[PDB]
């Protein structure tokens, strides 16, 4: 893995004023981002391929720490972390993975 950690997630058209997001145990590997229950699940529940998403700062969200990654024919998706300095190794790592030859 390229990155994991604890992260938030905003439940798909809630609102960006709830501070009310679900925890998932996250994984980066290569290209690909993938949310798990818990530390133990074998099978994640959800996925993406990040090739062409882009990833920002997410100010607009109430709860701290926030950043978005969004692709027009895919969706668009909004996670927390717990604090800025983890929150910039996320930043730092997506940045990379959705950049391809």
């Amino acid at each position: 893995a390229d990155c994991q950690g604890w992260l938030y997630k905003k439940k798909e058209k809630g609102s960006f004023l709830s501070n009310k997001w679900k925890k998932f145990w996250v994984i980066l590997k290569g290209s690909s981002l993938y949310w798990y229950s818990n530390q133990m699940a074998e099978k994640a529940d959800g996925f993406v391929n990040l090739p062409d998403f882009t990833v920002e700062r997410a100010s607009e969200c109430k709860k701290k720490h926030a950043f978005k990654i969004s692709h027009p024919q895919i969706k668009t998706f909004y996670f927390a972390a717990e604090n800025v300095q983890e929150m910039n190794v996320w930043l730092n790592k997506l940045g990379s993975a959705v950049i391809h030859q």
